[PDB]
């Protein structure tokens, strides 16, 4: 009867997209237990939390995180922002029915060494995510690229027949076990070669609301509007969902093209279901590439194993201060890391205001000296697009990261802060909210974050200090 837990006062953003409005939530155990305008109620622990904001727990739609919240459990990371959900195995790369006879293909060496490929069945992953502990959600989506390696001898080449029907029961037992979907990374030269016949085969297995595709593109450039009526048709096959990852027009040919994409995806909106998601920034983080190297935009160097005296400037700084030309420069600072500002901030303002864009982090955890957006990509909308640039109404800004994405992905009971929905929430101040990560000092947690809940405990406080690890496995809703 005494519940767990009472904010009092708080102004609710539901997640829905919906008025906000200020009123008292109850917690008990896992569960939201009531919401009225006031709750004269006996609680273990009550927090006043007027001029603040309790909203659903961030969901990250986009990660990497598949090794990483095993051997990691207190995600400090997505968990200082207020994740408490993150979908794993993107960009066709998964470590759920991951099986390893050889070599790690790119770019599945993003997750982890084979050594940590140990999680051939859905079963076998939950029960690791279960053991581990985390202190935030788990749900996985099937990546296309490591169900190549499952059963093809080279992943170069167009898959036969016999190859495609092995992937499409191995998919259909994944989804069984609760598996969200399927991903695919078609620009990776692991499955370029892959026919769009083999993708629908695949995407079948999700029909009747069994999964969403979700797909990085198989070009993110000059031919994007090509690989988006691709994806489109792949979802039009198998009458299937679809969620472009990370949209964004990269290469400074393709700035402003947005206005051309998203006009593509009003176009077929009005035939299937289509949604995308996006990290809020206008900069890329990858290793140097001679290809990449560019003199249209700048190129800031992260790391550099040859040459580490050379870090935080720009690929044109090192190459005037050597003399030297640009892939010259390049050429001695390699192996190096980079951030690639390949992107225009107006192509991210309009793909962030599209009504069925998800925020997703897509960071990259292993990676030394990692983008910003690993601490600091949900708070940078909840503050600096949504409270100083005014971009959206703050429930809008909060929709785009719950409830439109627990929905998307059919996660049961969440992202909403709802009568019998389970207690992921969060309370930060609107005020103060703001993304602290930048590109200088990228690890570092967020500010106006106060409180951060998982299944009823309380895990993350204002001492940027975890203090629970109450995250499950979350299977898709059946
Ligand atoms: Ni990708
Ligand atoms: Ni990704």
């Amino acid at each position: 009867m005494k519940v767990d837990w009472l904010f009092k006062n708080v102004t609710v953003i539901d997640g829905s997209g919906g008025p906000q409005y200020r009123a008292d939530v109850a917690v008990k155990g896992d569960r939201i237990m009531a919401i009225a305008p006031a709750l004269d109620v006996a609680a273990e622990q009550v927090i006043d939390g007027q001029g603040r904001v309790l909203a659903p727990g961030f969901i990250d739609v986009h990660t990497h995180d598949d090794i990483n919240v095993i051997r990691m459990p207190e995600y400090l990371p997505k968990l200082s922002q207020g994740v408490t959900t993150v979908i794993v195995g993107n960009c066709g790369i998964s470590a759920a029915t991951a099986t390893m006879r050889g070599e790690v293909p790119d770019p599945m060496n993003l997750l982890g060494e084979q050594q940590h490929f140990i999680y051939p069945t859905v079963e076998a992953y939950a029960h690791a995510v279960e053991a581990a502990r985390p202190s935030l959600n788990v749900g996985t989506l099937i990546g296309h690229t490591a169900l190549r390696n499952n059963h093809m001898d080279d992943l170069f080449r167009p898959a036969n027949e016999t190859e495609i029907a092995g992937m499409r029961v191995q998919l259909r037992d994944a989804l069984r076990q609760g598996a969200l979907g399927l991903s695919t990374g078609l620009a990776y030269a692991s499955a370029f070669q892959s026919t769009t016949e083999e993708v629908m085969a695949l995407a079948e297995e999700l029909a009747a609301g069994k999964g969403v595709y979700t797909t990085h593109l198989r070009s993110e450039f000059e031919p994007i509007l090509e690989a988006l009526d691709e994806a489109f048709r792949i979802g039009r096959h198998g009458n299937v969902p679809v969620v472009v990852s990370h949209h964004k027009c990269a290469g400074a040919k393709n700035w402003g093209r947005t206005k051309e994409t998203l006009a593509f995806f009003d176009e077929m909106r009005q035939q299937q279901d289509i949604a995308c998601d996006c990290y809020p920034y206008s900069a890329s983080s990858s290793t140097l590439d001679m290809k990449q190297v560019t003199d249209e935009f700048d190129i800031v160097i992260t790391w550099s194993e040859a040459q580490p005296e050379q870090a935080g400037k720009t690929l044109q700084q090192i190459a005037d201060e050597w003399q030297v030309s640009l892939h010259d420069a390049a050429a001695r600072l390699m192996p190096a890391g980079a951030i690639y500002h390949n992107m225009d901030e107006q192509d991210v303002r309009r793909v962030m205001r599209y009504p069925v864009t998800m925020i997703g982090s897509d960071g990259l955890p292993n990676d030394p000296m990692p983008h910003p957006r690993l601490w600091g990509a949900f708070p940078r909308v909840l503050g600096h697009y949504s409270r100083d640039e005014q971009l959206f109404p703050l429930t809008t800004a909060v929709h785009k990261m719950t409830g439109l994405s627990a929905a998307r992905f059919q996660l049961a009971d969440r992202g909403l802060v709802k009568i019998g929905y389970f207690a992921d929430l969060v309370l930060f101040d609107p005020q103060t909210v703001r993304d602290v990560a930048s590109f200088s000092d990228p690890k570092r947690p967020a500010d106006g974050i106060e409180a951060v809940m998982v299944n009823g405990v309380m895990s993350y406080g204002s001492d940027k200090k975890i203090t629970g690890r109450a995250g499950r496995f979350l299977r898709r809703r059946m």
